[PDB]
């Protein structure tokens, strides 16, 4: 519920890897299809994420995701810490719904992220995250 908390996991589809980041308090989502489930990709993703949102802490359902020196170096540089304390199903649901409209899985993934973030439920996840962060600054 704290505005700086994110959750990061990889899920699989069509023999590819989808990295999914969830802003816990809002439900807001960012995702990329990555070539390999490696620390290098995770580190690079964290750097991008941190330059865009105020990322303070990151949770995951697989702690071994964060063991690589590349990941530790990214968290160090960006000032992130990890912690031990379903979007994957919902995302895969939406992906299946728009899948036939794109050739590439990565395209379908971004269409799914779009739909999820804008969907009204009375505000959208996209609206919630900006309100939460903005309120937290002032
Ligand atoms: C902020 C920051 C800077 C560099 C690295 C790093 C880092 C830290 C490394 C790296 C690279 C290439 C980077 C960084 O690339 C990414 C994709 C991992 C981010 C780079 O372009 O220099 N490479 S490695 C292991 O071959 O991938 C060389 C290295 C060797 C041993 C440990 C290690 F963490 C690194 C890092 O993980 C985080």
């Amino acid at each position: 519920c704290s505005p700086g908390i994110w959750q990061l996991d990889c899920t699989h589809l069509e023999g590819k890897v989808i990295l999914v980041a969830v802003h816990v308090a809002s439900g807001y989502i960012e995702a990329e299809v990555i070539p390999a489930e490696t620390g290098q990709e995770t580190a690079y993703f964290l750097l991008k994420l941190a330059g865009r949102w105020p990322v303070k802490t990151v949770h995951t359902d697989n702690g071994s995701n964060f063991t690589s020196t590349t990941v530790k170096a990214a968290c160090w540089w960006a000032g992130i810490k990890q912690e031990f304390g379903s979007m994957n199903k919902e995302l895969k649901k939406i992906i299946g719904q728009v899948r036939d409209q794109a050739e590439h899985l990565k395209t379908a993934v971004q269409m799914a992220v779009f739909i999820h973030n804008k969907k009204r439920k009375g505000y959208s996840a996209g609206e919630r995250i900006v309100d939460i962060i903005a309120t937290d600054i002032q």
